[PDB]
C-alpha cells in the first residue's frame, strides 16, 4: 500500500549526440513497464527544457519485490543494455514522499 | 489537457535546523492546494533519505493560468512568507514530460 512503496528519483545525464536514440529506448521501456507490471506504479520521466539531455524520473514501485522483478524483465534489459554507452551520469536517490499515496488528478 | 500542462521540478535545500517547521508549512500548503484548486494537478514532494533537507517537488499545473492563480492564493502566501528565512537554495526547472498525461496507478 502507500506506506511501503519504494519511491526513488533517478537523475540521468545522457550523451547529447545519442539523445534521440536514448529517448526511443526509454519511452518504449516505460510504456511496456506501465502496461505489463502491476507493481510499477509510475515511471514519470521529464527532460529539463534548458538541458534536454538531463532527465529526471520519478519512480514509484509497490514494494522492493516489485522493483527487483522490474529490473529482471526483458524490457528493462533491452533499455539498460541498449543505452549503456549513452549514459554519462546516473544518480539514484532513494526518497520519502511527504504525502504517501498522493495521486495526480 | 495533457498537451499544455505546465510541468516543473522545484529542488529546494532547507536550513537543517528549520526542517520540521518547513515540512509543517509545506505539507499544509500542498494539502490545501490539492483540496481547493482544480488547476493544481499534483504537488508531489519527496525528501532525499540521505539528506532530508533536500526536497524535490514534481509540480503539474493544468496550464500557466492555473500556476499564476496558485501563487496568488492565501495558502501559497502563508507558505512562501513563513519559510522565506528557511530556504538556502531554490532551483526552478521547467521540464517536458516524456509521456504527457501519464498517471500514477
Ligand atoms: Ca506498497
Ligand atoms: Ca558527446
Ligand atoms: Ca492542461
Ligand atoms: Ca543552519
Amino acid at each position: 500500500g502507500a506506506e511501503n512503496n519504494m519511491v526513488r528519483l533517478s537523475r540521468i545525464i545522457i550523451d547529447p549526440e545519442r539523445l534521440e536514440e536514448y529517448n526511443a529506448y526509454l519511452k518504449e521501456e516505460i510504456e511496456v513497464s506501465m502496461r505489463l507490471e502491476p507493481g510499477v506504479l509510475v515511471l514519470y520521466a521529464v527532460a529539463e527544457k534548458e538541458r534536454p539531455n538531463h532527465v529526471t524520473i520519478l519512480e514509484i514501485y509497490a514494494d522492493e519485490a516489485a522493483y527487483k522483478s522490474h529490473i529482471a524483465t526483458p524490457h528493462f534489459k533491452k533499455y539498460k543494455e541498449g543505452t549503456l554507452d549513452m549514459v554519462q551520469m546516473l544518480e539514484l536517490i532513494d526518497a520519502t514522499p511527504l504525502i504517501p499515496g498522493l495521486k495526480m488528478k
